[PDB]
């Protein structure tokens, strides 16, 4: 069978009772992850240690909090004592871990279920094909060896347009944005930045990105995570929010595919 589970982040307690409940039997099983597995909770190390042990039965997508993991372990970001990362980052295997959570995609797709994952959604303004190369882009630059200086120019916030004429910096940055923070779009597409709340609560004209007709959505079922104020609610036909703040004691919410069957593990916090 196929799990997709939204934000772990560090839940890892919640996360194997979640998949206890299921009876998620690797090899026979295979787990999708939403990404930022790390930060908030108490237990980062403990979930990085065992996604990284799923070998070719997880299928992850790196988040927001992920790649501010990677720019605290390479010295470019200073650490936040709220996220809890010092056992992680202080482990003799930190190393190999986060050499390991560097490697892995910001996209997953597979055709015989006509499914895509990506941490906060596909932005309307890309096309498949679209997508592909820009997660490839940028999956090559933080595989490389000068990951740090990537990582150094993701930060900021614009431009928040989509052209195929966007180089350098702007580019990364916005497909950065695009894959790992996007919540709300203008209604020509282009991104916002600031609100964080959910699409009831929001000022206009600002609509959640997946109310917008996008031509991958109009294809496939996406599957994200991200939007915790979302609350995993309100979402149209094929659109799967799973993350509904496991962290900020919500709940994790596992989706089995098959039947599109919900189980859910209430925070322990
Ligand atoms: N159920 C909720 N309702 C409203 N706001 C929430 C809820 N859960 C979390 N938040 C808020 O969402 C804000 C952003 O958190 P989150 O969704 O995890 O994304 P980010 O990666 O940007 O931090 C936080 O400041 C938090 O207070
Ligand atoms: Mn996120
Ligand atoms: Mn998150």
């Amino acid at each position: 069978a196929t799990y997709l589970i939204g934000d772990v982040h560090g839940c890892y307690d919640e996360l194997i009772a979640l998949l206890h409940k299921v009876e998620f039997t690797p090899g026979k099983d295979t787990l999708w992850l939403t990404g930022d597995l790390v930060a908030r909770g108490p237990g980062s190390l403990d979930v990085l240690r065992y996604v990284k042990s799923l070998g070719d039965s997880v299928r992850l997508v790196l988040g927001n909090h992920d790649l501010h993991l990677l720019a605290v372990f390479a010295g470019i970001s200073r650490n936040k004592p709220k996220d809890r990362l010092t056992p992680l980052l202080e482990a003799p295997d930190a190393d190999e871990l986060l050499n390991w959570l560097r490697r892995q995609p910001l996209l997953q797709i597979d055709e015989e279920k006509k499914l895509v994952m990506a941490h906060a959604g596909i932005t309307p303004q890309w096309d498949l094909q679209t997508a592909k190369e820009c997660a490839r882009d940028v999956e090559a630059v933080l595989s490389s060896d000068s990951y740090p200086f990537f990582l150094d120019a993701m930060y900021g916030d614009m431009p928040n347009n989509w052209s195929p004429e966007l180089r350098g910096l702007g580019r990364l940055r916005f497909i950065t944005n695009a894959f790992t923070r996007m919540r709300f779009c203008f209604p020509n597409g282009q991104l916002d930045m600031y609100s964080k709340e959910s699409p009831e609560e929001a000022p206009a004209p600002l609509k959640p990105w997946f109310a917008i007709p996008g031509p991958v959505a109009e294809e496939y079922s996406i599957a994200f995570g991200h939007w915790a104020s979302l609350e995993g609610k309100g979402t149209p036909e094929g659109i799967y929010a799973l993350d509904t703040g496991c962290c900020w004691g919500g709940t994790l919410t596992c989706l089995r595919w098959e039947d599109k069957q919900y189980f859910v593990q209430p925070s322990n916090r």
